[PDB]
């Protein structure tokens, strides 16, 4: 089956009602810019940003010209028109609104409270999609805490139980409605839900996960901000997950959770293929079509790993546009992160930017020598990698935010597409190379093994391998004459 | 209020069937040895062993002649008339009973199953405890596993129950019926329940923690069997309790559980101490009145931390009785267990021992040069220690195994009582000495804190310290948006 392709479309409020095709300085990326190929590189466009009001139901920013937010939305539907597979999802939420201190945090946990509630919400969530044309339902809720995950659970599968009906209604069977979410990429957000990983992401076709954003200038120690695999020299992490809920022993904790531990794309995935329940098909990995960028720093290693200046404040604190060529910067008043368009025109600018590799994390990154600067992005290259490991670990596909920081001509979408779908691209002699990969192991990875049956009345020594009630279990010490599962001193080890 | 003092006495079925207090070839221990002297040292006599029958009910062995069992539990309470707090308990279960491989293992899986099978099994305890005279319950079942907690205790709770009602219906309000268990005094096995600690107590006046044989010739090492304090140079153990049932973060668990730590009394105390829950009154230090020998000692340090050759299996498989000077070894055919009074007999013999002290564990043992051989056991010396930390701790009192032991003056019961009760002693500069402490922090013994209050909206720094609820906690990473107890971010430090 085709590996899912799925690009943000963002648009803010003043853009939609001031929406014109001919003036950049107004729109700096309309929907024109999708031409017909693109429209076929895509399996779905994830429409945003829509939020929840203080009525709890879905709700456009109250700003929001209602029809020409229509016309935007369906210039985007007309696009199906050269994809039959195409996908308009609509996205509610993201961080402005929804992080824990953002404008419309409470509308998000108040909406899932009661069955009455999440009811409310489903269905404006339905009829939202119905009448502005939408194939889908995505809620970028950044991010539900410990107490507010069963509501969160409870309300996705409301809104799966009336997304179903209304494909059958619709008769869409061909094309049925769909549900997903961004998901944390970083341990530390994800450890807000992740004991409830299965339960999430039953009810959804996808769990879009956010691996980007790995490392920025909030740190005080440069890095890539979506490295595929670890690098030993760079930077390492507490591993938030072996605090989660999970109400696993020290030993279960211990093997699924090395600390410190390397942030990377591989880590994000392995870490939700640990869980039982969690298909890999439904695991998307998210993309950057940006690159974060970093002052002050120290030469020796590229940029890499260094010491920085950068501030970390939003909004970006001072005038100081100092990330050099970055025109893009200038119009958005921040010189921390520029869009791949811009960087590619960087470094085919003559700017003083060298193109760098890391082998290990199978990225690019920029260093400015003179400046002193380092930029970590992803490009076509980095893609060909987590293209290959998409399809090495049988995930559902890419997504990437977002399709107005492609270039003009969409190479980097176009790069995805090849990578998953063309007969002229061959990547079975592409090495994966060496970078650190995630070994823990938890439920959902247990290996297969193979041991004798556990006899009752025998007393094992440590270490001792029995087969039991489906699973494998090791001993922890000697002299062991209770049965596996029912005692503290059994590990299940495999399957 | 006065420490407990609670000795086992124990009888054998034969030596009941044949009892007679003028032979000690036939039962070495009979009740007359208990002189009034010793009476009023005691507040508790634990009579072994009753069991559990095939019908789920306590019961005496069916070999028992239930005159002879009449006339010796008559015996035992006459001892009432020289002490009017003192206590006939009766003890059902002990290892040969109830371990996993015992005899009537199942029986004690089976008694506390269902509503049904505990209330008849708590009412066959009251009927026994009332039909021979006995003042209260106990139950040694060594020991319930994760499963069948909740079942233990439903019984414990359903004893305790009609226990107090018996208690009124006799008017007994002075001095009221009784329900205690031997607990496990090492990780090992206390992690079967160690989790359901509070609801294991809570119906119980005592929980008697078996804090020895906490060495013996199935380790590979030599060690003392109840050292109070740890040596650095002594084996070290797997901390099980990092393994139960708890449901605790990595960061609880390794606060917790230290591992590995050393075996000890002191140990177990705290093990007990760091739940919540469990009152220290509660606690009861068990201490052993016989030695355990080793053979194959090597020297350098007085036969400790050595390897060895002694047998580790039950029944001592040989006719070697290679224990010099230990006549009772003989008689027992077991070279590997020496009573108090067997032991001193050889220290005043001339059989080539020397009495040896370890100032951390502060704990005797013997060394035979000659014949390579190593002996753990207590004495009135490390009793003091070991009474002033039951004092220190505020624990409930003492327990031993067993009053037979004891030499025919009483010395170690005498012991006991001095350093509890003689208005002419002082321990108030006995010097605990430097062995190590058990360290770790739980939800029971969390250190006093202040902190300033949380306050929500608040996004914190990765250590900041917050109090909330009644206690102070600490940041495990850094930005944290959300609220102690709502958060994996937050860590219980303090109050
Ligand atoms: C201050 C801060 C602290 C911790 C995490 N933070 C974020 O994770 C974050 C994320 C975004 C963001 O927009 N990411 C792109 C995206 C794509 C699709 C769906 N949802 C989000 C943003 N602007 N500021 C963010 N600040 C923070
Ligand atoms: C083979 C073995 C391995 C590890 C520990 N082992 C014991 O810890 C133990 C303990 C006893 C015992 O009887 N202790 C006396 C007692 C006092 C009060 C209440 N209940 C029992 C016994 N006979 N074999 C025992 N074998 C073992
Ligand atoms: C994913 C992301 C996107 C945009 C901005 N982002 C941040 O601006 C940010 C900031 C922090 C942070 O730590 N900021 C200050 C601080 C340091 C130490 C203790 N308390 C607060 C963090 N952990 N993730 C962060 N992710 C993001």
């Amino acid at each position: 089956t085709r590996k899912a392709v799925i690009g943000y479309y963002f648009i803010p409020t003043n853009q939609i009602n001031n929406y014109t095709e001919t003036d950049t300085s107004v729109v700096p990326f309309p929907v024109s810019n999708i031409t017909p190929a693109k429209a076929k590189q895509l399996t779905h466009i994830n429409f945003s940003f829509l939020d929840i009001n203080s009525n709890l139901e879905c709700a456009w920013d109250p700003a929001t010209n209602d029809a020409k937010a229509r016309d935007v939305v369906n210039r985007l539907t007309a696009l199906k028109a050269h994809n039959p597979s195409l996908r308009i999802m609509f996205s509610i939420g993201g961080w402005y609104y929804s992080n824990d201190l953002g404008v419309s945090h409470a509308n998000y946990v108040n909406a899932v409270k009661t069955p009455a509630s999440r009811a409310k919400f489903a269905q404006s969530c339905v009829r939202i999609m119905k009448d502005y044309g939408f194939d889908g339902v995505d809620i970028d809720w950044e991010y539900p805490q410990a107490a507010e995950v069963d509501g969160f659970i409870a309300a996705l599968q409301e809104i799966r139980t009336l997304l179903n009906q209304q494909t059958i209604t619709d008769g869409r069977q061909a094309l049925p409605y769909q549900l997903t979410i961004a998901g944390a990429g970083g341990a530390f957000f994800l450890s807000r839900y992740y004991s409830k990983l299965a339960q999430i992401v039953a009810p959804l076709d996808y769990i879009n996960l956010m691996t980007y954003d790995l490392a920025g200038p909030w740190e005080k120690v440069t890095n890539h901000q979506a490295a595929l695999f670890g690098d030993a020299a760079g930077p390492t992490f507490y591993n938030a997950l072996r605090e989660a809920n999970l109400g696993w022993s020290w030993e279960e904790l211990t093997r699924a959770f090395p600390s410190p531990f390397s942030l990377t794309v591989d880590a994000a995935v392995q870490q939700h293929l640990m869980m039982e329940g969690v298909p890999s098909a439904k695991i998307v990995m998210g993309v950057p079509f940006y690159g974060r960028a970093f002052k002050g720093v120290s030469g020796g290693n590229g940029g890499q790993y260094s010491s920085h200046s950068t501030p970390g404040e939003d909004p970006y604190p001072s005038t100081d546009y100092w990330l050099v060529g970055c025109e893009e910067c200038v119009r958005d008043k921040d010189p921390r992160i520029a869009s791949y368009r811009q960087l590619e025109q960087m470094l085919q600018g003559n700017y003083g930017y060298q193109r760098l590799w890391n082998d290990k994390t199978k990225t690019p990154y920029l260093y400015h020598a003179q400046n002193g600067l380092f930029v970590t992005y992803d490009d076509a290259e980095s893609f060909k990698y987590k293209a290959k490991y998409i399809k090495q670990q049988q995930l559902g596909g890419v997504m990437f935010w977002h399709l107005g920081q492609d270039n003009r001509n969409g190479d980097l979408l176009a790069a995805l597409d090849r990578y998953f779908n063309a007969a002229d691209y061959d990547d079975s002699q592409l090495d994966m190379g060496t970078g650190l990969r995630y070994t823990g192991v938890g439920p959902g990875n247990l290996p297969i093994m193979t041991a004798p049956a556990y006899v009752p009345g025998t007393t094992y020594a440590q270490g001792a391998l029995v087969s039991y009630q489906g699973y494998v279990w090791q001993t922890k010490w000697g002299y062991i004459t209770s049965a596996p599962g029912s005692d503290s001193a059994w590990l299940k080890v495999g399957r």
